[PDB]
């Protein structure tokens, strides 16, 4: 092979779960050949939005954006492939569905920035901390 | 509404999984109506094949089934909707790849009866056992 082989965490985030999206996102990850290595449904209490999104607790959207990520069940995944990170957020989109590019997940399955479907890691680094937040490793 | 609204175990079996179909399977439970409303991806144990799986202890494909049903990574999920039982039966097709229509996951993703791509309860009330087997209530 030729690049990394990276990890990557992936959120389903509840507007697209409540919209049954799950699978056809789940589709395109894996049509692009990223790997679910793994992957479960949960309903994050408030404690786990913020300890998530901690790096921003003293930010202006922070509060609007623990409620939204609590308001409904998300599914959390840890996607694996070559150039994971990078080529899971290009699947995405940009993180503003406005300026996000056809046939990307952003575009397709999300309106606003405030709820934009999916979340992606946007690091090699954090996508360590991330996925380490939410999985064991033995679960993986 | 009309019929009642069940709740049914789907296991995307490790063939499946191995080749990497989980959101495909997926989309056709959501295009159906099917909402999951649970969901992990697990490594089972041997322990943890023959306990789900225990009413055929004594029978002569069991060990088979068991080490099948170990060899890989599963995911195991909850199916909601109107009559969630047969209409996720209908969705999977005949349990043999042969016998299964056109359409059917089984058809589409499954050769032989021994690795048939997916699990689907067969009863309202194997489902009542089997989704209890995987899941505590708290994590629906």
């Amino acid at each position: 092979e030729f690049m990394a082989i990276e990890r990557t965490l992936s959120i389903v985030k509840p507007d697209a779960v409540s919209k049954n999206h799950i699978g056809e996102i789940f589709a395109r990850f894996e049509k692009a050949g990223l790997k679910i290595v793994a992957t479960k449904m949960k309903h994050l209490s408030q404690a786990d939005a913020e300890g998530f999104y901690a790096e921003h607790k003293e930010r202006g959207f922070f509060g609007d954006l623990v409620a939204f990520m609590t308001s409904g069940p998300v599914v959390v995944s840890v996607l694996e492939g070559e150039n994971a990170v990078l080529a899971h957020r290009e699947i995405l989109g940009a993180t503003n569905p406005k300026e996000a590019a056809p046939g990307t997940i952003r575009a397709d399955f999300a309106v606003s920035i405030d709820e934009n479907a999916a979340h992606g890691s946007d690091s090699v680094a954090s996508a360590e901390r991330e996925i380490a937040y939410f999985f064991a490793d033995n679960e993986i």
